[PDB]
């Protein structure tokens, strides 16, 4: 008989069944939304759905009826400006603009005003929202200190949308990423150039520090290069295809995920975790161990082990270095209280050692 994480597998995956209708709900929406948006003149005519995955591996840890969106909108001559030294967070200035710059009214001085640029899209967003007349959908109240458009729909039970503003640069990745992407060993040098000739992202992100610059703050993504890896995740070119083996790499992040989120509910000194936590300490597991057949089926058992192992090990030195941006320590003892790791180590090793009796619930 399958043991407990297979029956795991097979339960989560059987979950995707009961999301399903509203996700199909929730891509009509966006899709009439993003249309209207095309046809309008504004400074957002040009947006578009970033395409980050909608498997349980790729997602944040959500309620069932709540799914994220990301609209990109290409944005043309930006001057990068580094505001931590770890490229957590920078100011967006732009490059002489001979023709105007478009997004000119959203300045502060010389920075890019999220917090302007956020208001005009939230405002449009609001309006178009109201002429879709077949399907009630209405935008969320504005949570202060949130800067995602909130769509609830309701068809007649209530699906949440958070829209996430986007800006797309095709410069040259930051030089906080230089030794990031470490793949050379894994899926090779020419796929990592590659990688490296697409654009990148920025996300409007507060962080916590004092009034200054509030509301003028981006933090990278690259939520694109993080499917193509997930999908794309296997030093030989067949792994997991029709002509080729399977591996166990996707279901480790998986029941990591799910043990982060079973225990995130449970226990709510676990507030400041997230699955990207776990999403990035696997991208390391994945460069550290990089042959397809250190990820065997057969061996899932020992793989989500050696996976816990590492992030305990995160944990207890308190590093976790983000995958594309090696200073960004996502586990410093500023973002992640000391006690609160600690905390998290006990709850896994007790897990680890008892055959994982939080996975028994519905
Ligand atoms: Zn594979």
């Amino acid at each position: 008989s399958p043991d407990k994480l297979k029956k795991v597998l097979d339960k989560l995956r059987l979950k995707r069944k009961d999301i399903s209708e509203a996700a199909e709900t929730v891509n009509k929406v966006v899709e009439r939304l993003l249309r209207r948006m095309q046809k309008r003149e504004s400074e957002f005519k040009g947006v578009e759905q970033l395409n980050t995955g909608s498997y349980y591996e790729h997602v944040k840890i959500s309620a069932p009826n709540e799914f994220d969106v990301m609209f990109k909108l290409e944005v043309p001559r930006i001057e990068l400006q580094e505001y931590y030294e770890t490229g957590a967070f920078y100011l967006v200035k732009f490059k002489r603009i001979p023709r105007g710059n478009p997004l000119s009214h959203f300045l502060e001085g010389e920075v890019l005003s999220a917090t302007k640029m956020l208001s005009k899209f939230r405002k449009i967003i609001k309006e178009e929202v109201k002429e879709i007349k077949d399907i009630d959908v209405s935008v969320e109240k504005e949570k202060p200190g949130s800067p995602a458009v909130t769509l609830l729909i309701r068809n007649p039970e209530e699906i949440s949308v958070d829209i996430i503003l986007a800006l797309e640069s095709k410069g040259s990745w930051p030089i906080s990423t230089k030794e990031g992407l470490p793949i050379q060993g894994w899926l090779g040098t020419k796929v990592r150039t590659n990688l490296r000739r697409e654009p990148f992202y920025l996300v409007p992100k507060n962080a916590k520090d004092g009034n200054s610059f509030q509301g003028e703050t981006w933090r990278l993504s690259f939520s694109h290069t993080e499917k193509y890896i997930l999908n794309n995740h296997g030093i030989e070119k067949t792994c997991c295809e029709s002509s080729g083996a399977k591996c166990c790499r996707k279901e480790c992040l998986k029941l990591m995920k799910y043990l982060l989120e079973q225990l995130k509910k449970e226990f709510q000194e676990l507030d400041a975790f997230c699955s990207y936590h776990v999403k990035t300490a696997i991208f390391h597991m994945w460069t550290q161990d990089p042959q397809d057949s250190q990820w065997d089926p057969r061996n899932l058992s020992s793989c989500f082990d050696k996976l816990l192992a590492f992030f305990l090990e995160c944990l207890r030195t308190e590093k976790l270095d983000h995958y594309f941006i090696p200073k960004f320590n996502l586990f410093s003892q500023e973002l992640i209280d000391r006690k609160s790791k600690e905390f998290l180590s006990k709850k896994i090793e007790y897990e680890r050692n008892n055959g994982f009796p939080i996975f028994d619930k519905l």
